[PDB]
RNA sequence: GCGGUGGAAACUACCAAGCUGGAGUACGGUAGGGGCAGAGGGAAUUUCCGGUGGAGCGGUGAAAUGCGUAGAGAUCGGAAAGA
């Protein structure tokens, strides 16, 4: 739909899940592949695995639009922060910069209390 | 045991003067999340207002309630607030 040569890739890794955007560096949305929109449930949805087939399954629709070059931002302690690096990588697609956003609160908002499992 | 009387003068007690090592005062330093009061600061989070986008998000041992086509989550920009 929109042919950008250059932009930036957000891969948000949670614990039961992983979000992988696609979006350009005017801060806007192109186009967004999760593990679980891959056919995935819970118990599969947090895995490495979900995570290398969502961002190939991204990367289908950004090399599709013509896309080149491009910023890893991976956000969050899941699993996916490494597997999907794989699949930005073997995709072929030229990596600029990798960088970790995982916010880091400097002080804060109490969080919720300890699980007895 | 109590009372009277004659002696002794070390220890406690009393009376008079002394002495610093105890306790303080002044001086000069120096470390400190000590206390009270007044300024300022940033992450993060939540909600609200937009642009993109367009099916699941979220969650568990495995699920479901819940939130979502009245456009969620994601992402960029803005405000506001408290801790
Ligand atoms: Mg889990
Ligand atoms: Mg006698
Ligand atoms: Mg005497
Ligand atoms: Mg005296
Ligand atoms: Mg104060
Ligand atoms: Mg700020
Ligand atoms: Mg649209
Ligand atoms: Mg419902
Ligand atoms: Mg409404
Ligand atoms: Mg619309
Ligand atoms: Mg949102
Ligand atoms: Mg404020």
């Amino acid at each position: 739909a929109r042919k950008i040569p250059k932009g930036v890739i957000h891969v948000q890794a949670s614990f039961n899940n992983t979000i992988v955007t696609v979006t350009d560096v005017r801060g806007r949305v192109v186009s967004w592949a999760s593990a679980g929109t891959c056919g995935f449930r819970g118990t599969k949805r947090g895995t490495p695995f979900a995570a290398q087939t969502a961002a190939g399954n991204a990367i289908r629709t950004v090399v599709e639009q013509g896309m080149q070059r491009a910023e890893v931002m991976i956000k969050g302690p899941g699993l996916g922060r490494d597997a999907a690096l794989r699949a930005i990588r073997r995709s072929g697609i030229l990596l600029s910069f990798v960088r970790d956003v995982t916010p880091m609160p400097h002080n804060g908002c109490r969080p919720p209390k300890k699980r007895r499992v």
